[PDB]
């Protein structure tokens, strides 16, 4: 049949993101949020419904996160909240959420390598679970009196346990797979009840099981479901996996668990879980292979999948075979027939959920005997438009088909003793101050260069009056957002109108769509960094992003290695980096805000890709000079497991976080490392609304003298200050410039 894993709950104008917002500020009840919620469920239930899908989720949808809906049903609030007991309502869940006037939010942490965030829960000895939330079985019945039956979704117990964190004092030795007794129970509670109301599959969303597990924690699942099992008799249960493939002991863990009846497997991102399945697959056990993919934009190739389909229905076929997404339909965009300016020959290459839910269908059906050949035709021209179509492949794959001159170390002259050659190009006083590169919006409007050029001069001659502030910087008022007003320059990409994502809470993103070789076409930064170093006496730092960040957040085209593509972006970043030298540009500063954001989940895969990463973002800047500085920024303070990279980066001067962590442990950077070159960690947190007096900056800036040495240390920011007002950056920098000419008098 057909199935589709978790489907996104924004609405396709997001409605739920404004009807959320409207409910936070109080401008709406709860009784409109509610009326919001139920229309939407409805609406995605009957529409997967129509589309002749077998296995129609229940419980994905959720009011912000899907971890937090586990942890209400546990009843697993945090002391802090004052909860009390009973069904959890509105109140407390967003409490939890997103905190309240007096007692902080619940951290929120990255869900896998995806681009969502989920809110970690605070586990230890003292907590009471209860069964507080009948959001599940209520959505069942809901949706069982609309006249669709669904199979409920919940985030298998042994995942949740392994995805929480021990709340504050729970000593060390606490290991928090010792709360499966406490949590099991109520886990049976929700699935006779579940039953009761006439269910007959139910989803345990098990992905963890896809990450390298030690055999101590694999056995943790097998007793759990077994501790199950009775409960789950007389019910047919699928325990689903995706990101990933699924390791071999991980496997036989895996399709050996009591109770369970099928398995989902991620076939797009782990087809190397296919292996296993033809070794040795259990009985008449269903498979859910999940070829669609559900983490990208593009059209599906009813041709390839159909071919695995078929070979899997070998393995079993007997009817037991269920075609499926590979994940969550939540990390991609809802309707692809909102997009009215793309053109139609790029659509054509492109499906986002709806799309994708029929996609599922089709194939289905094609298993059945009953290929709807209108659909397939239609797939397979638009695949072959894609693989001729000179808007794809260009001779940008010749210049790439050079950049495998080994390595492109930035020409030899050690970088210690390049150091000098620029400070004689520059010449500044020890412990120089400068900022990240953004500074606070005003007005805002959509001739107008002269506009531009007026809220700049206002960041310059504030910079030189703002105590001194060595190195200076435009504010990209020119720049909407970091990743998208490059790709807006570049060839291999293109926009969306209505393609987004939920990221977290109620907040999205739109991610640019690279669909084929990228190529910088004309000078891009250039003109506003080369008219802002003239405002001024002082170093204009040029901006730019790193190519690792602009692929980490795009929709990558599927038809290459993520690497090839990176690589050609970083030849095309490569040239302004070139042009912005000639134009006079002594000091280029290049962010790397998402390095570690495609880190891949398997352990023995990471060396591969912080070396192309890194890599990219050497054929950055390999050919600039040896007076021309180059600085790199990444949104991050702990290293300890990726420091070599960011050494190999090979960069005069880096800006990461800290500003809220020990100075002590920027002795990751000397200890059998011995960095020596440009580093600055953060002295003034921009993700608070309030100052630092320039005696707590003065403070820091010592104790990292102490550790990180004194002769190449930089006095910077936490990040840009684009959320920040100017009213609360206005005196905290004044602060860090005090703060280090007190420390320069000594
Ligand atoms: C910078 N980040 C962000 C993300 N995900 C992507 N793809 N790209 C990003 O810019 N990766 C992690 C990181 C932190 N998370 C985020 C995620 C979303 C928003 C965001 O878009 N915030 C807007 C809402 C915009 C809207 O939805 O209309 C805000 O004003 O809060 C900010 C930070
Ligand atoms: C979040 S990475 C920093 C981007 C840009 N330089 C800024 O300061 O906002
Ligand atoms: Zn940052
Ligand atoms: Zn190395």
């Amino acid at each position: 049949a057909s199935h589709i894993v978790g489907y996104p709950r924004m609405g396709p104008k997001r409605e739920l993101k404004f009807a959320l917002e409207s409910f936070w500020d109080g401008k709406s009840t709860a009784e409109d949020l509610q009326k919001v919620s139920a229309d939407l469920r409805s609406s995605i239930w009957k529409q997967m419904s129509a589309a002749g899908t077998k296995f129609i989720p229940s419980n994905t949808f959720a009011h912000y996160d899907q971890v937090l809906d586990t942890t209400a049903m546990l009843g697993a609030v945090p002391p802090r909240y004052g909860y009390t007991g009973g069904e959890i309502g509105l109140d407390v869940y967003f409490s939890m959420a997103r905190g309240n006037a007096s007692v902080p939010a619940m951290e929120m942490t990255k869900w896998f390598d995806t681009n969502y965030h989920y809110i970690v829960p605070e586990l230890g000895p003292e907590v009471n679970f209860s069964y507080a939330s009948h959001k599940a079985v209520n959505e069942y019945k809901e949706a069982k009196a609309l006249g669709v039956d669904t199979v409920p979704v919940l985030v298998g117990p042994v995942s949740y346990l392994l995805l929480s964190k021990a709340a504050k004092g729970v000593d060390k030795s606490f290991e928090l797979l010792s709360l499966l007794p406490k949590i099991l129970p109520i886990y049976k509670e929700v699935i006779t009840e579940l039953k009761a109301a006439g269910a007959t599959w139910i989803q345990l969303d098990e992905p963890v099981l896809v990450m390298d597990l030690e055999g101590q924690k694999l056995q943790a699942f097998t007793g759990a479901y077994a501790e199950l099992e009775s409960t789950l008799s007389g019910l047919n249960v699928l325990v689903e996996t995706y990101f990933a493939d699924i390791p071999a002991e991980a496997y036989k863990t895996l399709t050996s668990l009591k109770g369970v009846t099928a398995f989902g497997f991620d076939l797009v991102r782990g087809t190397k879980t296919l292996d296993l399945v033809k070794a040795g697959f259990p009985e008449g056990k269903y498979l859910f292979a999940g070829v669609v993919d559900g983490r990208n934009i593009w059209a599906n190739d009813f041709a390839a999948s159909l071919s695995t389909l078929q070979a899997l229905e070998g393995i079993v076929g007997k009817d037991k075979l269920v075609v499926s997404t590979s994940c969550s339909l939540l990390h991609t965009a809802v309707d692809l027939i909102n997009e009215t300016k793309l053109d139609d020959e790029i659509k054509s290459w492109m499906a986002f959920a709806a799309q994708k839910v029929v996609e599922v269908n089709a194939l289905a059906k094609a298993l059945a005997g009953q290929k709807d050949e209108a659909l397939f035709s239609a797939n397979a021209a638009a695949l072959a438009s894609r693989r001729s179509s000179p808007r794809v492949t260009n001779e940008g794959v010749q210049k790439a088909a050079a950049a495998l001159k080994g390595s492109d170390h930035r020409r030899a002259t050690n970088v210690s003793a390049r150091l000098d050659a620029q400070q004689k190009k520059l010449n500044l006083p020890i412990l120089p101050t400068t900022t990240i590169g953004s500074f606070p919006q005003t007005v805002e409007l959509r001739e107008d260069y002269v506009k531009a050029i007026k809220e700049e001069i206002k960041k310059v001659v504030d910079l030189q009056e703002e105590l001194d502030i060595d190195v200076l910087v435009h504010g990209e008022p020119e720049r909407n957002d970091m990743v998208e007003y490059f790709g807006e320059q570049l060839s291999g990409f293109a926009f969306t109108a209505n393609g987004w994502v939920q990221s977290y809470g109620s907040r999205c993103v739109k991610p640019p769509v690279i669909y084929g070789d990228v190529s910088r076409p004309k000078a891009m930064t250039v003109f506003w960094s080369a008219m802002a170093q003239s405002m001024t006496s002082r170093p204009m730092k040029g901006m730019l992003t790193g190519p690792v960040t602009i692929l980490n957040w795009s929709f990558v085209r599927n038809d290459q290695p993520r690497h090839e593509t990176c690589y050609q972006i970083a030849l095309a970043i490569k040239d302004e980096v070139e042009d912005l030298e000639k134009g006079g540009i002594g000091v280029i500063q290049i962010d790397e805000a998402a390095l570690r954001e495609g880190l891949p989940l398997r352990k023995s895969e990471h060396a591969f890709y912080l070396d192309w990463a890194v890599h990219s973002f050497r054929i950055t800047n390999c050919g600039v000079q040896d007076s021309t500085q180059i600085h790199t920024h990444m949104c991050y303070s702990h290293f300890n497991d990726i420091i070599h990279s960011i050494i190999d980066m090979d960069a005069d001067v880096i800006t990461i976080e800290n500003s809220r962590s020990d100075e002590k442990l920027l002795s990751v950077f000397r200890e059998g490392v011995k960095y020596g070159a440009g580093i600055g960690p953060g002295v003034y947190d921009i993700h608070s609304p309030r100052i630092p007096s320039s005696e707590e900056i003065a403070d820091r800036v010592n104790k990292m003298l102490a550790v990180l040495e004194q002769n190449i240390l930089w006095v910077n920011p936490d990040c840009g200050l684009k959320t920040r007002k100017y009213t609360e950056v206005k005196p905290a920098l004044k602060n860090m410039v005090d703060a280090a000419k007190l420390i320069r008098s000594q």
